[PDB]
């Protein structure tokens, strides 16, 4: 229920038109090997494989689960020259090309519209960031630091964020939009910050009265860089200490889900109390890392694919010692 897939771009011009070298070579449909280590995940996409491949592969039955009035989780993990934004989003006009977040929107509407008025459906939307552990509501400036909470049961929730009513595929990617140039941006073209937007898909049978309420929560995770060879001069510094732990304890959380742990570490950071609720269960939950083919980006590559082992964890080694 809980799988971690791994997504490699077709190179761009400029890349070809450089003399960038080709770092990849992928065996079964699992395993990718980069300078001589294996690197094995639930599924890698190739760059021939399609966006369509993907979305069925990666989030249809998410979609599926969440129109049943159950909970889901995508992460997505990678610099978005690795090509995460293409994967996500794409080019949305183009029905081949489109990313993963248009293809769940097209689902979830075109599933709403087959259905007769006996279900009264309302799609919910909200959308906030959490910034050196603060979280900033994308969809209202003005609340900054919310806060968690538990409801009757001990479900964790972020109190006063902001949920609008969508009616239509192009009012979700306004809102997508709204929320994205409302980040905090500070000193790029990179990801310092968790962000996490949720599709609350609601439902109703009008006569048996029994309601439905799935979560499909669609995480954009910050990436950790490089030493930078600036240091103790801005920001940085912090954002790289809150971006290392908050990585880790989402790497716990999924990996002690994985394993079918009882003791699943969820208050250990922000994001995983807040999506504590659409986690448990058994809900399924995909981690998209998107990696680039060329030698340009090894360095970011080896990150992305570290990074996606350790959501599951490994087992191994073997020395031998006189006496």
């Amino acid at each position: 229920n809980i799988k971690v897939m791994c997504r490699f771009r077709p190179l761009n011009e400029s890349e070809v038109n450089r003399g960038d070298k080709y770092i990849a070579k992928f065996q079964g449909e699992d395993t990718v090997v980069i300078a001589s280590k294996p690197y094995a995940f639930d599924r890698v996409f190739q760059s021939s494989t399609s966006q369509e491949q993907v979305y069925n592969d990666a989030a249809k039955k998410i979609v599926k689960d969440v129109l049943e009035g159950y909970n889901g989780t995508i992460f997505a993990y990678g610099q978005t020259s690795s090509g995460k934004t293409h994967t996500m989003e794409g080019k949305l006009h183009d029905p081949e090309g489109m990313g993963i977040i248009p293809r769940i929107v097209q689902d979830i509407f075109n599933y709403i519209y087959s259905m007769d008025e006996n279900l009264e459906f309302h799609i919910k939307v909200s959308y906030f960031e959490i910034y050196l552990d603060k979280i900033r509501d994308l969809l209202d400036v003005s609340k900054t630091n919310l806060s968690v909470h538990e409801d009757k049961n001990r479900v964790p929730y972020v109190k006063g964020a902001t949920e609008r009513f969508v009616s239509s595929p192009d009012e979700v990617m306004d809102t997508i939009d709204e929320g994205k140039s409302n980040r905090h941006v500070a000193v790029e073209h990179s990801s310092r910050s968790h962000s996490i937007f949720l599709i609350n898909v609601k439902q109703e049978n009008t006569q048996t009265e029994q309601k439905l309420s799935g979560k499909l929560y669609l995480v954009d995770l910050a990436v950790s860089e490089k030493v930078s060879k600036t240091g103790a001069e801005g920001a940085v510094l912090d954002e790289a200490k809150n971006i290392n732990k908050s990585l880790s304890a989402l790497g716990n959380v999924i990996s002690a889900l994985a394993e079918g742990s009882t003791y699943v570490p969820y208050r250990d950071s922000k994001m995983t109390r807040i999506l504590q609720d659409s986690l448990g269960g058994n809900a399924r939950t995909t981690i998209v890392i998107c990696c680039s083919p060329s030698s340009y980006n090894e360095s970011e590559t080896k990150s992305t694919l570290l990074f996606g082992q350790r959501a599951k964890t490994i087992k191994n080694t073997v020395s031998v010692n006189v006496e």
